[PDB]
C-alpha cells in the first residue's frame, strides 16, 4: 500500500503525482496531472485515485477548478470525470459507502457552505444539504459512517467550530468546538477519534494537535508536531498518522512526520522530493 | 388555535390546518380554492383572510390579487374583493378592523404601494405609498401605528424600517435594524417589535432582534435553533411561535417557541409536512 | 479655507494627480503627483498638511489595495510617507476629530471592513477603536459636534441607506435614522450644523438627489438635486457653500464642478477640472 501526494504549490501551482511506500521508505515518480493544482483534495475509491478541485495558480493568472480527475495505477494514466457544479479551491472530501463528498472551498470571493456527492458508477454529482457555516480550508474525516467538517474560514472569521453530517437523515449538526482556531488544518480519523493537526489561526501557523472523542464530546491536546505548518497533506497508515508538506510563514516544507498514538510522539520519517503546500493526499484501502 | 394557510413544497399548496398550543394537535380543515405560496394571513371579526400570494404549479406561475375569507363555522372559503394589484411576498397588519396590504411583487414589479381594506364595505382603498419598495416585507402593529420592517427592493435586501401614522396618512423612516432581513418573521410582544429569521442575500438567518419604542433601539436576543426565511410567525399568550420556512435547501416542519422570561427557544412540535411561505394567524 | 485639493482618482486606470483649485479667482494649480496611483482614497487636512488615506491601485497589470498614508506639504511640494494602517482599505471614509484622523471601513479584496482605526500625527501611530455595527465600503463620513457619522455604503452584498454614529468619549457606535434613499459612494459633508448626503449609487442608477440631516429634529430632508448624476464623488465645504468634484455617472467620468448655495437652495456649475475622473480624495485648507 502506498501514500499518494498530488499537486500542491511551490512558487506556482504544481502537477506532480508521487507515491511513498512506508515499508521501505522509497519514493515513486508517477504520471503527472493534466492541469496543475493546489488546494485540491485526494481520496481513494475501489482502487482508483481521485483529484478534486483546488486552484491553478500560474503567473498569468488564476483559475479555481471544478474538475474531477481519476488516476488508474494499473495503467498509470489520468482520466477526466464529470465536473462539480461549482469551482472549489481549498476543498475537503470524505468517502462514505463508495461515494465522494466534496465540501465547501471557494470560488473567488464566494465562500461555499454547499456540499455535493459523487457516485462513481453513474458518473454524476448531486447536491446535498449545505453546511451550517461557509468553510474554506476545511478539514474532513469520516467516522462511524458520518462526515465531519472541522475548522476553516468563512470569509470573515477563522474558525474553531465543527459540524457533523448524517447522510441518512440528510442534515448537519454543530458539535463541540476546538480549543484552537484552525484553517488549513489536517483532519483525519484514528482509533475512533478525529485528529486536527496544524493549520492557521489568523496569527501563526500551528504545530499543536488535538483529538475529538465522540463519546466524551471533548477536544484533547496531544503531543505537538516538530514543525509548524498549514495546508498540509495528511493520512493514516496502520494506526499511524502521516503529515506531508505545508506552509510555515516563511518556507515550504518537504518534511514528513509520523505520529504513533501508543507512545504519543512525532518523528521525522522522510522528506519529499521538493517542499510544497496544499497537496492532495490519500492511501490505498484496507 | 393557530392557523397555517397555504405554503410551498415542490409546488404551491392549498392546505389549511390548525395547531392547538395547549395539547398539541393538528386539525385538518378545508383546503383553499386556489393553492397559494408567499401569502399572508390575519383575523378580523373572527374571520380568516388569505391576502395575496402566488400560485406555482409545474406549468405556470400566477401572482394573486385575490382576497379569500374562511368562516370558522361552515369550513368553507368565500371569494372577496381583490386588490388593485397582485402581491406575492406580501405583509399585513390590522389597525382599527381594517386590513393593510403592504408591498409585495407582481412579476418584476416591486411595490411601494399600500392599500387598506374595509370588511364593512368589501372595498380596497389605496393610501400613502412607502418610501422604499419592499417585497418579503414584515409588518407589525403597535400604539396603533403600522411598521414595515426589512424586505427586498429588487436589488438590495433592507435593514431599514418605516412607520405609518394613519392620522396624517404618511410614512417616516425610523432606526434601521442591526441586520439585513427579507422574508423575516415580524410581530409585536409586550410592546416590542420582534424580528426573527430571514435572508440577507447570502445566508438564511437564525438571529433575532427586537425594537423598543421608548428607547428607539434594536437589541439582539437569543437566536433560534434553525436557520429559516419565509417563515410564519405569531404570538400566543406571552410567547412567540415560528412555523416552517426555507433554510436554503429543505423545507422545515420545525415549530419553535420563544419564552421572553427565560430568553430561550424550544421546539414544541412539527407540521404535518414541510413547507415554506405560509400564511399564519391566531384567533383573537 | 484657501485652496480645494483633489488627489488621485480613476480614468481608465488609477491616477496619481494632485491638483488644487482656488475658488476666489478660479485657477487650477498642478501640484506634485502622488508616489503611487490610487482611486477610492480619502483626503483630509490636519495642521496645514494634506493626508491621502487608503484607496486602491488599479493598474492595467494587477490591482493592489493600499494601507498607505502619505502626507503632502504645500510649502515643499513633496509627498512624505507615514505609518501605514493595520489593513488595506479601498473605498475608504475619513473624518478628523480633534487633531486625529479616523479611517472608516472600506475593503481589502473580498474582505469588507466594519473596523475603524485612528491616526495620531504627533506620535505617528494607528490604533484600532470600536468597530461599526455594519460592514461598510464606499461609506461617507462627516464630523459634527465632535461625533463621527458613518452614512450609507455597501456591505458586500447590499447597498445601504442606514447611518450610524460614533461617540469617541464612550467609544461606542449607535444606529441613527436611516436616509430615505440608498446611497453607496455618496458625497458626505457638514454645512451649517447639518449633515448633507449628495449623490451615490443604489445598485441600479447613479444618483443626483441630495438629502440632509437636522441633528435636533432627527430627520432626513431632500433639498435641491444636483444637475448631474454621480457616484464616487469628492466633496468639501468652502465659505458656506458645498463643492462637488467629478465622479462616475454610469458611463463617463465627470469633469464638472457644481456648487450648492444653501440660501438660494440652488446648484450651479462653477468650473471644470483639467480632466474627468472618479473616486478622488478631496479636502480644503482649514479656516
Ligand atoms: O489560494 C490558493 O489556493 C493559493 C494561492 C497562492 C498561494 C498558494 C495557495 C494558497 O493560498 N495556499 C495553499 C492551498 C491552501 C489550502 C488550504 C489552506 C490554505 C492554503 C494556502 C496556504 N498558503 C498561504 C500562503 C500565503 C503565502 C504564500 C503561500 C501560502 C500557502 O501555501
Ligand atoms: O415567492 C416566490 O416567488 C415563490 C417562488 C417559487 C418558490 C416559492 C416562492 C418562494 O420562493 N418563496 C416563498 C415565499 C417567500 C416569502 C417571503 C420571502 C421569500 C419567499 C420565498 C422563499 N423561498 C426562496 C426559495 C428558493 C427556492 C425554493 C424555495 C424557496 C422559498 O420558499
Ligand atoms: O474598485 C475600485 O476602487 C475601482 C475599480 C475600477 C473602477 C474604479 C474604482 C471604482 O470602482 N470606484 C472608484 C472608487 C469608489 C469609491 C466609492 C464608491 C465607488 C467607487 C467606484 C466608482 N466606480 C464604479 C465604476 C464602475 C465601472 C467603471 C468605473 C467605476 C467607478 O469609478
Amino acid at each position: 500500500r502506498l501514500i499518494y501526494t498530488a499537486g500542491g504549490y511551490f512558487r506556482q501551482s504544481l502537477s506532480y503525482l508521487e507515491a511513498y511506500n512506508p515499508s521501505d521508505g522509497t519514493w515513486l515518480d508517477l504520471a503527472d496531472l493534466q492541469v496543475p493544482r493546489s488546494g485540491l483534495a485526494g481520496c481513494v475509491v475501489g482502487g482508483l485515485l481521485y483529484a478534486v478541485g483546488g486552484r491553478n495558480n500560474s503567473p498569468d493568472g488564476n483559475t479555481d477548478s471544478s474538475a474531477l480527475d481519476c488516476y488508474n495505477p494499473m495503467t498509470n494514466q489520468w482520466s477526466p470525470c464529470a465536473p462539480m457544479s461549482v469551482p472549489r479551491n481549498r476543498i475537503g472530501v470524505g468517502v462514505i459507502d463508495g461515494h465522494i463528498y466534496a465540501v465547501g472551498g471557494s470560488h473567488g470571493c464566494i465562500h461555499h457552505n454547499s456540499v455535493e456527492r459523487y457516485e462513481p458508477e453513474r458518473d454524476e454529482w448531486h447536491l446535498v444539504a449545505p453546511m451550517l457555516t461557509r468553510r474554506i480550508g476545511v478539514g474532513v474525516a469520516v467516522l462511524n459512517r458520518l462526515l465531519y467538517a472541522v475548522g476553516g474560514f468563512d470569509g470573515t472569521n477563522r474558525l474553531n467550530s465543527a459540524e457533523c453530517y448524517y447522510p441518512e437523515r440528510n442534515e448537519w449538526r454543530m458539535i463541540t468546538a476546538m480549543n484552537t482556531i484552525r484553517s488549513g488544518a489536517g483532519v483525519c480519523v484514528l482509533h475512533n477519534c478525529i485528529y486536527a493537526a496544524g493549520g492557521y489561526d489568523g496569527q501563526d501557523q500551528l504545530n499543536s494537535v488535538e483529538r475529538y472523542d465522540v463519546e466524551t464530546e471533548t477536544w484533547t491536546f496531544v503531543a505537538p508536531m516538530k514543525h509548524r505548518r498549514s495546508a498540509l497533506g495528511i493520512t493514516v497508515h496502520q494506526g499511524r498518522i502521516y503529515v506531508l508538506g505545508g506552509y510555515d510563514g516563511h518556507t515550504f516544507l518537504d518534511s514528513v512526520e509520523c505520529y504513533d498514538p501508543d507512545t504519543d510522539t512525532w518523528s521525522e520519517v522522510t522528506r519529499m522530493t521538493s517542499g510544497r503546500s496544499g497537496v492532495g493526499v490519500a492511501v490505498t484501502l484496507e
